[PDB]
DNA sequence: CAGCTCTGTACGTGAGCGATGGACAGCT
DNA sequence: AGCTGTCCATCGCTCAGTACAGAGCTG
């Protein structure tokens, strides 16, 4: 990467972008070797997330990962993983590493309660769900889950992996959907608050 | 049996690598 | 004309979770 080894990447960490008061915070997996390298959420070249970010109006303009640290401010939205360490995929990953990373994730969302916890990956909610809620459903669906972070009145979103890889979803256009019910979800709760 | 859980097989797009070689201009 | 090098278009290839069958388990 630029010359710099796998070994040095593996080393490194993609720091959180949280604070209080937000509508969404996206949960990855982990990192890959891309975000590690960049010290920025979703930069892989083929990776769905700013795509969808802009073809669902969640953002009204095409962002990339360089603009990461903006989306808390401007647009309502943060960024964690279930797992910090970086790996060559997602099955270098250990149950144990996830379950840890589940513990801490909780923690998180109970200090920071965005309105919906949106996690970018079926695999870590099936992990999630078992662990924290103790569900561990026959057919676990995708969008709206029917359970509260613990404590907290954040909401449980699932999409489909904005990773390139799964090929069920194989381009951007066919994970919008999830992206747009996500907005629409968003606008629905705030429009509760108002009227309230 | 019947419902789990656990493990291994199989799967579509599109972005970007290195390799290759066609177009072309500079020089003789 | 003939030779030679760069530029760049193009190619083939690689590669960034999910669904599900079946084997194992256990009530």
């Amino acid at each position: 990467f630029n010359g710099v080894s796998e070994a040095e990447l593996l080393t490194k960490t993609l720091p959180d972008i949280l604070t209080f008061n937000l509508d969404i915070v996206i949960i990855g997996i982990n990192p890959g070797l891309m975000a590690a390298y960049k010290g920025h959420h979703y930069p892989g070249p083929g990776n769905h997330f700013w795509k969808c970010l802009f073809m669902s109006g969640l953002s009204e303009v095409q962002l990339n990962h360089m603009d990461d640290h903006t989306l808390p401010g401007k647009y309502g939205i943060g960024f964690t993983n279930m797992v910090e360490r970086t790996t060559p995929g997602s099955k270098d990953l250990s149950s144990k590493e996830f379950r840890e990373g589940g513990r801490i994730l909780v923690q998180k969302l109970q200090k920071y309660q965005p309105r919906i916890a949106v996690f970018n990956g079926k695999c870590i909610y099936e992990i999630f769900s078992k662990e924290v809620f103790g569900v561990k459903v026959k057919n676990l669906e995708f969008g709206l889950q029917p359970h509260k972070i613990p404590d907290t009145e954040t909401l449980c979103y699932v999409m489909p992996s904005s990773s390139a890889r799964c090929a069920q979803f194989p381009r951007a256009q066919d994970k919008v959907h999830y992206y747009i019910k996500l907005k629409d979800l968003r606008d629905q709760l705030k429009g509760i608050e108002r009227n309230m």
